[PDB]
């Protein structure tokens, strides 16, 4: 019933807030170059190889025979190579830096990025015992923070993908595209959500996931707004 | 109860020490250089164990007294990271590469059971009483007295022919590891906790037997890349 409406309607709360945080204002401000605005990609490294692994070993089952646990096997499948993307872009931007192997545990393990090295963790924790439908809340709440991110950090990405003449992969359209899902086959999860009935304690659950998944995105971008501040004189060296 | 649960860790610790991973670091007809090949693969778990250590095990919010002694034993553990990166300097493993394959190295899917050893611990964590999660401690604690007390050999070795202080695989972490097995042994145990003590037992040597086969076939893969340390 109305259950459902009321959680779809929370995540399109939670985006409109999350769009509008400072991080977004900053990559998105055309009069600073895009090679400053890019200044916070190699943040993600803490997060992007975690959210392969959250895919391959803690959203998949691949002995469910469950309806809703194999539309959530086919799309995690996907969404699990996201990862090469983002070290394809790390070297076209110039941050694939030679260092010290203990200056990437440094760097990765850093205090100033505890939130986003832990959020896939968290998500793990949260997703443990929830049956599948639940499951799919998680990803349609995770997958509409990402594609905030994505949308934005792909302005600066496509005008220096257009500058070098090369084809980037990760801060680009192409992974909000293949992201967002428009194929024939296998369902968008947010379709199998508009079309399901909540029981009362499902619509609570429901609750708490949504806005634990936003507090924690928050909490990422925060560390990305105060990495970015503390770097505003270096740039991302791309070549052509 | 807790007699049975402590008997257990001592059977699960005696079946551990025996794995072939353990048979390759003890044998002395082996330069320590290459018994220490596996050592870089412990990036994949070192600072993950400092982070269950501060944000998992720890809880600076509780009141509850088993929670206070865990919170002060997680303030020990937190700081052995450290220690780990002396050691990987020392070694001649703190290569320069490029920031992905450091990356790819530690996310390797050859180091998947050490990666994970930590999340695995978390979950398994999360939602158990202060007299649980010391279960878990004492269980992990005493895997891990079984793998430094054997890296502490080809350790010690090359810190003496070297005259360097080695902090990891070295004496003094196997006498630092050595107050939570006493109250455990002075603490009473309902059967649904005594069943889930033998659960967590079992895991945690499962994993951490995941973990030194990884260690293993790394050896196999790497048999070229020995440690490289010097003399002062
Ligand atoms: N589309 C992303 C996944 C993603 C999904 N949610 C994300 C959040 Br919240 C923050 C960051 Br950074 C990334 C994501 C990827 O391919 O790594
Ligand atoms: N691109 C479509 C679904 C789709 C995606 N690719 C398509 C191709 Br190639 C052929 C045909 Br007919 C349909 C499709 C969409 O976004 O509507
Ligand atoms: N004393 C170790 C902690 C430790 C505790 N248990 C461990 C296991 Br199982 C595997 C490995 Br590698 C390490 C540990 C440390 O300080 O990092
Ligand atoms: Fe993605
Ligand atoms: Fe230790
Ligand atoms: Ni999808
Ligand atoms: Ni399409
Ligand atoms: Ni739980
Ligand atoms: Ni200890
Ligand atoms: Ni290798």
């Amino acid at each position: 019933g109305a259950g459902m409406k009321a959680i779809l309607q929370l995540i399109l709360e939670k985006r409109q807030e999350f769009e509008k945080l400072p991080c977004f204002e900053f990559v998105r401000d055309e009069t600073i170059s895009p090679e400053e605005r890019l200044i916070l990609y190699p943040c993600i490294a803490a997060f992007a190889l975690n959210f392969r692994d959250l895919n391959r070993y803690d959203y998949r089952d691949d002995n469910s025979s469950d309806y809703y646990q194999k539309i959530i096997n086919i799309h995690t499948q996907e969404d699990a190579k996201h990862w090469e993307w983002f070290l394809n872009d790390l070297e076209l931007l110039g941050f694939d830096k030679t260092m010290r192997f203990s200056e990437a545990l440094r760097f990765v393990w850093s205090d100033d990025l505890l939130h986003t090295r832990r959020l896939c963790h968290n998500i793990a924790v949260l997703s443990h015992d929830l049956e599948p439908v639940m499951k799919m809340v998680v990803i349609e709440a995770m997958e509409t923070a990402g594609l905030v991110i994505f949308h934005a950090l792909a302005k600066p990405g496509e005008s220096i993908a257009k500058a070098t003449r090369r084809k980037y992969l990760y801060v680009a359209d192409s992974h909000v595209e293949v992201e967002t899902g428009h194929a024939v086959g296998t369902e968008n999860i947010i379709t199998i959500l508009e079309q399901t009935q909540l029981s009362s304690e499902q619509e609570e659950k429901a609750k708490e996931i949504v806005n634990k998944v936003f507090q924690w995105s928050t909490n990422l971008i925060g560390e990305f707004e105060r990495y970015v501040k503390a770097h505003r004189s270096e740039k991302a060296q791309p070549t052509a």
